């Protein structure tokens, strides 16, 4: 079946500008929206506004953060064309600059980078608009005495891409985030640790399992950007031709960096586990398949999973690696999710969409009307439309209930799209084909 992919573009630009921190610009696109988090700021004063909430909370997470930004920017420079052809490259421009921005501010000084913002217990415990918040939002920052390689090089993997992508319109910004990259990339070198030790109010949320696979990323994506031999060599170091990645993530980048260094680097070492992780998940490999056609990897946000395979799966057909099997593949995980099955699963858009994702700022009825946990628990649709989130997703045998409260299925986040756009910015693109 076919769906207006210009259209799923708009509408996930929008819900990224839905997820904003800090002081909204004049042309702000979502009305809901306005002014909030203005007192975010480091432990000796230091301006910490902006950013993305992280999913339907108000916590600013470094980690997810930096690494939707990567998974973004690496579609915007392979996928340009479709962004192009649908009218929304500049405002995929104009939506990672938002967190890019927020990067450089949180870069504090050489060896200090700050990697939260808001305590999640009690950012958790209200419900209620961002605009609304009352409550203190403690920082929280790596540094040597405090390291986190992990947060660092993904950061410097997100302003290496980033100067990839804005060196074609902006040099002076591109150049900035890349003297940034570089810099963080040797902090995270010279400091290691995970960042969910040293920022441990992380650690219940986005727990980092292990810091070698940023390591290798954030190297790749340097040497994409600088052709620099010794960041080649740091990608070898870090990185593991022997070992097949379980997903793409925000927490595990194996064969992002894999795929990264066979393409963009020409490294033919890294390609048999490429070629491993895209034949798991095809069928008839590891990943169980719903009946009606999804690849299920797991409870927690499985059209997550699937969509980021489906962006990797794009990636790799882009480069002629199983390109037949990997368009088919991610064809028919992106439609899953845009309503093969039945039922769009992105908010705001196709057929009998999600109505109810688990996130406070849709949640709340329009001003001046109060916002407390009863908009948490109320049985009818959010008040305001989340356009263009992707929700976590059914369970194995395709249900889904569409009830906030279902804080599993009908989650949405930053990392939920990343993979999601740039995928189906790759689909839009491949409709340019001659025929
Ligand atoms: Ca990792
Ligand atoms: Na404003």
């Amino acid at each position: 079946f076919q769906y207006n992919y210009d259209e799923v573009l708009e509408k996930s630009i929008l819900f990224y500008e839905a997820e904003r921190s800090g002081d909204l610009p004049a042309n702000n696109r979502i009305p809901y929206r306005g002014d909030s988090a203005l007192g975010d700021q480091g432990n000796q004063g230091q301006d910490l506004t902006g950013g993305w909430y992280d999913a339907g909370d108000h916590v600013k997470f470094g980690f997810p953060m930096a690494f939707a930004t990567t998974t973004l920017a690496w579609g915007i420079l392979e996928f340009r064309d479709g962004y192009e052809a649908a009218g929304q490259y500049n405002l995929a421009l104009d939506s990672i600059r938002w967190t890019l921005n927020y990067f450089l501010k949180a870069h504090v000084s050489d060896n200090e980078f700050y990697g939260q913002v808001g305590d999640a217990n009690t950012d958790h415990a209200y419900w209620g608009r961002p605009e609304d918040m009352t409550m203190e939002r403690p920082a929280w920052s790596i540094s040597p005495s405090a390291p986190g390689s992990d947060l660092a090089a993904e950061t410097a993997a997100a302003l290496a891409a980033g100067y990839l992508v804005f060196r074609d319109s902006d040099a002076a910004f591109a150049n900035n985030l890349l003297a940034h990259s570089r810099t963080l990339y040797d902090f995270a070198l010279n400091n290691r640790g995970i960042y969910s030790q040293s920022i441990s109010n992380a650690a219940g949320f986005y727990a980092s399992s292990a810091y070698e696979d940023e390591l290798a990323w954030g190297a790749a994506w340097l040497y994409r950007a600088t052709e620099e031999q010794e960041y080649l060599d740091r990608a070898y170091e870090f990185g593991t031709t022997t070992n097949t990645a379980w997903a793409y993530d925000w927490n595990e980048k194996i064969v992002g960096y894999q795929l990264l260094l066979t393409t963009s680097a020409g490294q033919t070492d890294f390609l048999p586990r490429v070629e491993n992780f895209l034949r798991n998940w095809f069928p008839g490999g590891s990943v169980q398949y719903t009946p009606l056609g999804l690849a299920w990897l797991a409870q927690w946000g499985p059209n997550r999973y699937a969509a980021n395979a489906a962006f990797i799966a794009l990636v790799s057909a882009k480069y002629n690696i199983l390109a037949s099997e990997s368009e088919q593949f991610a064809r028919s995980q992106i439609h899953y999710m845009l309503g093969d099955a039945g039922r769009s699963y992105v908010v705001g858009f196709g057929n009998n969409p999600p109505q109810q994702p688990h996130h406070r700022s849709s949640s709340c009825p329009d001003q001046p009307a109060e916002c407390d946990w009863d908009e948490f628990n109320q049985p009818g649709p959010n008040y305001q439309i989340l356009y263009g989130a992707l929700v976590g997703g059914p369970d194995q045998n395709d249900q889904f209930e569409d009830l906030r409260s279902d804080y599993i299925r009908n989650e949405v986040a930053n990392d939920y799209n990343a993979g999601f756009q740039g995928a189906v910015a790759a689909l839009r693109a491949i409709q340019l084909r001659d025929g």
